[PDB]
C-alpha cells in the first residue's frame, strides 16, 4: 500500500522521532499540494471555471492552514521543519508539472483527487506513527487533518460524476 | 545597479513580452520571498517574538495576495506563469537557505528588509519594463507593489534602529 | 388540475376547519420535501455538484423555515401539527424513494421542480381555502411561500434549460 | 446495558461494515430525535415555554449539523445514509407519539433526557466499533457528539432539578 | 363581538375616511398597549422575571415599530395621527391603572393577553375596513400586525400553561 | 384618472395576459426612473445637495431593486421582460429630458414626485389586474411596490413643504 | 429660574424621598418629550425634513433610554414610576398641543430647543437633590442626561443659526 | 452599618492610603464574589437553570471586569493590588462554602444577593474614602460599580419575588 | 483597430475636450453594458444557470459602479453626462437586440466577452486621451477599469474554455 | 497660475529633493486644512447646522488620513516631516482667522472650496514634480489625493448651487 | 506644583468664566499633544517601533476624541474654542521640538510621560475649577480625560521599567 | 518525573474516579494558574510591557474557558468541583508569592512557562487516566489543553530567546 511506503520511506532517514519525521513530510507535502492547487487555480479553462476557481482559493486557504499548524506543531515537539522551496520540492512526495492551459477540468480534478489521496494515506500514516509514540496532540492534528481530506476527496470525486472509493 | 541587472536578466531570455517576463520573475521571487517570511515565522527565536511572529503572518499574506495578483495579470495579458516550487526556486534571484534556530531577531530583520529591497528594485524594472510597452494596468500593479514594499523596507529599518535607506 | 386533487384531499376529512387541514397538509409535505432535497444534498454525482451541493442546503433551511412558520401558525389558529416521521410520511403526498448515487443531476433536477410545483399548487388550494374561510395572516403566508416555490421553479427549470412552465 | 444491545442491534444485519451500519444508525436516530424536538418546540405549555421554546431551536439546530455531518461522513467513507422519513422511523431506535397539548413541561424533559441518554450510548457504541475498526476520524465524530449529548444532559437534568444521572 | 364593537366605535365619527379612522384608533391604542408594556416590564416580581422582564422590551420595540408605522401610513394617506399623550389615553380603547409591585407574574401574563386580543382584533376591524375601502397597502399593514399579535398571543399563553384560545 | 388610462394602454396590445404585461409595463417604467433619478443625483445643485445627493442613491437602489424583482416576477409567471434600453424607452409612459445644471433643487424635487406618482397609479393598475387574473403573487409585489411609492411622496412632499395629496 | 421652580415643585408633595420625587418627575416629563419628539418626526413638512425627520427618531432614541433608565433606577432605590399615560400628562410640566401640518420648521426647533432646555433645568434639579440626598450614582445619571440635554440644545440652536443660550 | 464597619475595617490597618486600601479591599472581594458566583454556576439545579446558569456567566464577566478595572486602577495611583488566591481569601469580608448540588436555586439567589449587598456598602465606603481624600477618577469608578450592584440586586431581588430592599 | 475607431468617433465632434467626450462615451457604453448584462440574468437558460445568474449581478454592480464613478468625473472636470436612457441608446457604441430565452449559454458569454473587449478599448482610448491632454486623475480611472475588464475577459474565457485573447 | 506659484515656492529653498519638498509642503497645508475644517465643524451656525457639521468630521478624517499618507511616504523616501503646529503654521500657504460664530454656512463653504482648490493646485505640482524626478508612488499619491479633492470641490460647489468651476 | 501654576495662568485673564478658560486651555493643550505624539509616531526609531508606532495612533484616536469633545462641551457651555494652529500654539503650556530621527525610544517615552503628566494636572485644575463653578457636567468630563491619563501614565511608565510615579 | 508525581497525588485519595479526581485538579491548578497570569498582568515592569501586558489578558481569557470546561466536564460525569479559593488555593500544585513590581519581565517568562509546562504535565496524566478509564471525551479535552499548552510553551520560550525544551 501507498501507506506502508510513506511509513518505509519516512522513518528511514529519541522519542518522538517518528512523529517529527511524518511531520516535516507534511510540512513538504503541503507546500507541493498547495503549488499544485494555485496551478489549477490559474491554468484552467473549461465550463465551471467560475465555482472552481474560486474552490481553488478555499482549498489554497485550508492547505496553507494546515501547513503553518503542522509546522508550529513540529517545532513545538522539538523538531525543525523544512522552510526552503528546495527543501519542499526535494521531500515532497508530490510530483510537480509545468503548468499548461491545455490540461481539461477533468483532468485538473483527477490530479486534485490524487493530492488527497495522498495527503489522506500520509496523515494516516501521521495517525501510526503518533499512535505508536504516544503523541495524542499531534494525532488529533493528523486525525482532523484525514478527515477533512477525505471529506474534500468525496465532493471532488462528486464533481467528477464519481464515487468517494477511499 | 541592482536596478540594471534585473532588468537585463529579465529581457535577456510580441508587443508585452517584457512585461510578460518581468510579471513572471515576480511570480517565482514572490513565492521564495513568501517561503523566506515564513522561515522567520517559524525560526525565531529571542525577545519581540510575540509581536513579530504575527507580522510575519501580515506580511506572509500580503505577499500571497501579491502573488495571486501578478499572475492573474500574467495570465490576463496571454503569458504563463510558473506554476511549481522547482520553477520558482530556479527562476528567483531570492536565495534560501536551511531554517536554523541560532539566527538573531536582528538577523531575521536584516534579511527581510533585503527580501523587501530586492522586490521594490524588481519593481521599478517592472516600472521602467511597463512604461516602454504601454501596459497601464500592470504599471499600476508594479506601483503600488514598490509602494508597499517601500513602506515595509521603512518601518522594518526602524524596527532595527535604521532610517529607510532605500 | 393537481389543485382540485390536494383540495378533495384536504377538505375530504368550525370556522377555519379547512385551514387548519391545508396547514398540516404543508407541515407533512415540507417535511417530506426536506427529506427528499437532503437526498439530493448527499447523493448527487455529476458535473456542478459543487454548487448544487450547497444550493440544496439553501433550499433545505427555506424549506425549513417554511415548515416551523407553517406549524406555529397552525398552532396559533388553534390546531395541531403532525409532529413525527410516521404523519408525516403517511400524509404527505409527496413519494419519496430509497437514496442511490446512480441518478443523474438532471434526475435530481427534475425531482426538485415536481416536488416545488407540488407545493406551489398545495398552496394555490391553501390561497383558496385561506380567502374562502377569510384568514388573511394564513392567505399571506401562502403567498410568500408561493411566490418563493415559483422563483424556485424558475431558476431549476432555468438550470435544466427549460423554461419554467409553471 | 444500552449499549450491549444497540452495538448487538448494529451489527446484527468489508474492512469498515460496522462504522457504516452505526453512522447509519445515527443516521435514523437523529433524524427522529430532531422530529421529538420539534414536537416539543411545538406543543409545549407551561410556566418558561419562553425561554424553553428557542431552546428548542437551538437543540434542533445541532441535532441537524450532527445529522449532515454525520451523513457525510458515511458517504465518504463509502456507504449510502438512510434519506427517506419511511428508512429514519423504520430503523431508528427512537420511538414517536403523536403530539398533544397536554404534556407537561417536566414530561417533554424528561422525553429530552431520554433521547440524550439514547444517543450518547449510540455514541459510545460508535466509539467501541470505530476503535476496532481504526477509523480514527468517524472516532473523532462520534467523541464530540457524545461529549456534547453528555452536556445536554446534565443541562436538561439541572432544569428537571435533578444531577446528570449518566 | 368586540370586532364589532370596535367597528362601530371607530365608524361611529373621502373614500378612505374609515381607513384613517381605524388606523388613528391603532395610534392611540399602540400608544397605550406600549405602556402597559412598559409597566410589567418595571413593576415585575416573581420567578422568571430575567427573561420576562427582557421579553417586555422585545415586545416593546415591536410595539413602537408598529406605532411609528401606523402613523406614517396615516400620514401617508392623508390622515393625522394622534401626538400627543392626552390623546392617545382619551382615543385608546384600552385602560391602564396605575403601577403596583403585588400584581403577580400570571397577572401581568393575562393582562397582556388582554391588550394582544384586543389588538389582534382592532387589526380584523382594519382588515375589513381596508377590504371594503380598497386600500391594499393598509391592509397588508393589518395582516401583519395581526399575524403578529397572533403569534405573541399563541406565546404569552403557552407561558401561562394555556392554548391559544384566540 | 391616469389608472384608467394606465390599464387601457396596458390591456390593448391566456390566463395571466394582463398580469404579463402590467409587470412588463413596470419593467419600462422603473428602468426610466431609475435613469430620472440617477439625472437628478448628477444634476443637482443648491443647498440640501450633501444629503439630497446620497437620498437618490438610496431611492436608485430601491427601483433597482423593484426592476429585478417584478422582471424576475415575469420570467417566473411565463413572460418575456423588456431588456434593452430603446424597449425601455418606447414603452415607458414616462418622458425623459436632457440633463441640466439649472433645475432647482424644487424642480427636481416636483419631477420625483411625479414619478412616484405615477409608478403608484401603475402599481394599483397592477393591484386591479392581478385581483382580475387571480395572482396572490403578483399582487403582493404591487402592494409592497405601491405602499413604498407613496411613503416615497409622502417624505417628498413633506421636504418639498407639501403634505402627501395622493 | 426655572430650577428653583422645579425643586419647589418636586418637594412640595426617608432618606432619599426627593430624589424619587424628581426621578419620578423625570418619568413624566421623558415619556411627554418622547411623545412632542415624535409629532414632530410625524407632522413637519418644508426643506430639511429629510434629515430632520430621521434625527427625531434619533432623539427618540435617547429620550427613551434615558425613561427607561430613570425609571429603573427610580425602582432600583426603592420609588414607584409613573407608568400610565394619565399620570404621565398629569404630572409632566411640559404641555402637548394637538399635531397641526401648518407648523414651520423653525416651529419645530424651537420647541424642541424648549424641551430640552427644560430638561437640563429639571435635570439640574436632579443633581441639587441627589447632592443632598449623598446618592452618587443617581446624580451621574442626571449628569450625563443633562450633559447630552446641553449639547443637544447646542446643536439645535446651530440649526436655528443660534448660539446654545442655555 | 455594614458601611460603617467596612469603614473601620479598610483603614485599619500618604495623601490617598484610605484610596488604596479600599481598592485593595475591592480586589480581594470581587475575586472572592466571581468564585461565589461560579459555584452558582456550576452547582445550581431547579426549574429556571436554562436562563440562570447563563445569567452567571454575564454576572461573572461584570465581576472580572470590575476586578481588572479597580486593580489596575489600584497599581494607576500607587498601589499594590492583592494578587494569589491565598490573599483575596484572606482579606475578603465575603465567606465561601464548599459547593453542594443539594442548594436551592431561592438559595443561590439569596446568596448573589447578600454578595451584591455587600459589593453596594463596600462601593459607598469606596465612595465616602475617595470624597474624603479628594480622588474624582477613583469617586466615578465605585459610583459606577455601586450603581451597577444596585441594579443587579433590584434584579435578583425581582427574580425571588421581592423588593430591592437596599 | 477599434481603438483608432473609438478614437475617432470620441474626438470627432478648451483643454480636457476629449477627456470629457471619452468620459461622456463611457457613460452611454456603460449604461448599454448594464442593460445587457441585465438581459442574461434574466434570459439564460441551460446548465450553470445557477452560478451564472448571480455572477451576473456581480457584473452589473461593479458596471453600475463604474457609471456613476465615470459620470462624477465626467461632473467633477467640467462636463455633462448624458443622463436619459435614448441619449445612452444613441450614443453607445454598443448594440442590443431583442432578449430571447433561446441564447444559448455559450451565446450569452461570447456577448459578455465582446461587450468587455469594447469597454476595455474604449479605456484603452481614455488613457491615450487623458495622457494626451495632461488628466492623471480621469487617467487613473480608466486604468483601473480597463484592468478590471481585462481580468473579467480573462475569466469569462475560461468559462468558455477559451485563452484571454485580448 | 497658483500652480507656477506653488511649484516656485516649493522647489526654491539629490534625486528626490523636489518631491520631498512638495511632500512636506502637504504636511504643512493638510495640517492647516485641517485646521480650518474644525473650525467650520465647531463655529458653524445655519440651517443645514446638522448634516454639514458631521460632514466636517468625515473631511477631517480623510484630510488627516491624508496627512499620516503623505508624512509617512515622506518618511519612507528619506525625507524629514515637520512634526510640530508651528511648522505647520509657518511653512502653509493656508491662512486660518480666529474663530467667530458670525460666520454664515455660505462663508464657510466657500473657504472650504478655497482650501480644496488649494489643496487640488498643490497636488498638481506633486504630479508635475513626481513625474520630472520618476516617482511613481508618490505620483500615485498625489493623483488619488487631487481627484478625491476635486470630487470635494464639485460636491462642496454643488451645496452651494454652484458648477465645480476648478 | 504644576496644579497652582496652571490654575494661576488659566485664571490670569459671568458664572462659568472659569471653567470655559480651563476648557479652551485644554483646546491648546490637546491639539499640542495631539502633534508630539504624531511626531512619535513618524520619528520614531528602534526595537519595538513595530507596535508602538501603531500604539501612537490609538493615543493619537483618543487625543483628538478628548479635543473634539472639550471643544464641542466649551462650546456647548457659550465659550468660544481656539481653533487655529497659531492660537493653539501660544497658547498651549506644552512645547514643541523639531523632529528628529536620533532621538531613541527610552526619550519618546519619557516625553509622552511629561505629556500625559501634564495634560493630567491641567485635568486636576480643571476638576477643581468645574467644582467651585458648579459645572457637573464638565466635572465628569474631566473626571474621565484625567483617568484616562493617569491609565496611560501607568502604562508607559511600565513600558519604560518604572512605576506610576504620578 | 513530574507526571508520575502528578499521577501518584491526583489518584493517592466507581468507573470514573480517577478521570473525576484529575479534572478536579486541574480547576484547582487552572484557578491558581489564572491568578498567577494575573499577577503579572498588573505588576510586570520593562520594555515590552504594551504587548506582553495585554498578552497576559488573552491567555487569562484561555485559562478561564479551560476552567469552565473542565469543571462543567467534571460535573456531567458525575463529580463535584472545587468552587471556593481556599479549596482551588489547598488543592493547586502551584505555588503563588505576593505580587512585587520588582520582578524582571524575564522572570515573568520564566514563571509562566514554568506553569504551562506543569499544565501540560497535568494534561498527560489527564490522558493516561482517561486511557486507562475509557473516558474518551475527558480524553478529548485533555488533548485539546495539552496541545495548546504545548504551543503556548513554544511562544514564550521563543520571547526568551530559548527553544520550547517541552
Ligand atoms: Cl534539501
Ligand atoms: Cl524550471
Ligand atoms: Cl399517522
Ligand atoms: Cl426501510
Ligand atoms: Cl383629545
Ligand atoms: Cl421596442
Ligand atoms: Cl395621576
Ligand atoms: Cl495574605
Ligand atoms: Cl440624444
Ligand atoms: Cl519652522
Ligand atoms: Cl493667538
Ligand atoms: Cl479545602
Ligand atoms: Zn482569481
Ligand atoms: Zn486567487
Ligand atoms: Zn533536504
Ligand atoms: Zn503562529
Ligand atoms: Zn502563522
Ligand atoms: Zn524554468
Ligand atoms: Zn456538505
Ligand atoms: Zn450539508
Ligand atoms: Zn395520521
Ligand atoms: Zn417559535
Ligand atoms: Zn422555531
Ligand atoms: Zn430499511
Ligand atoms: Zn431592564
Ligand atoms: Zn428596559
Ligand atoms: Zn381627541
Ligand atoms: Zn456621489
Ligand atoms: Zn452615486
Ligand atoms: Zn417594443
Ligand atoms: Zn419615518
Ligand atoms: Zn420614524
Ligand atoms: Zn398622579
Ligand atoms: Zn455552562
Ligand atoms: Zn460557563
Ligand atoms: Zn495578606
Ligand atoms: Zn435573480
Ligand atoms: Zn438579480
Ligand atoms: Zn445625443
Ligand atoms: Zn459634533
Ligand atoms: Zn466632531
Ligand atoms: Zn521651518
Ligand atoms: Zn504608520
Ligand atoms: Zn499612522
Ligand atoms: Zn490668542
Ligand atoms: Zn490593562
Ligand atoms: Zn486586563
Ligand atoms: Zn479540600
Amino acid at each position: 500500500t501507498l501507506v506502508e511506503n510513506i511509513y518505509a520511506s519516512v522513518t528511514h532517514n529519541s522519542k518522538n522521532e517518528k512523529t517529527k519525521a511524518v511531520l516535516n513530510q507534511a510540512v513538504a507535502d503541503l507546500s507541493v499540494a498547495a503549488s499544485i492547487v494555485h496551478q489549477v487555480h490559474w491554468y484552467m479553462r473549461g465550463p465551471g471555471f467560475l465555482y472552481l476557481h474560486p474552490k481553488m482559493d478555499e482549498l489554497l486557504d485550508s492547505l496553507n492552514a494546515n501547513l503553518d499548524e503542522v509546522s508550529e506543531r513540529l517545532i513545538t515537539i522539538g523538531g525543525a521543519p523544512y522552510s526552503t522551496l528546495a527543501e519542499f520540492s526535494k521531500h515532497s512526495k508530490l510530483d510537480e508539472a509545468k503548468g499548461t492551459y491545455d490540461k481539461t477540468v477533468a483532468q485538473h480534478l483527477a490530479r486534485l483527487v490524487e493530492v488527497y489521496l495522498y495527503l489522506s494515506s500520509l496523515y494516516q500514516v501521521g495517525l501510526d506513527i503518533t499512535d505508536e509514540e504516544g503523541d495524542a496532540g499531534t494525532n488529533d492534528l493528523f486525525t482532523a487533518a484525514k478527515t477533512e481530506a477525505e471529506k474534500t476527496i468525496w465532493m471532488l470525486q462528486a464533481e467528477r460524476g464519481q464515487g468517494p472509493a477511499l
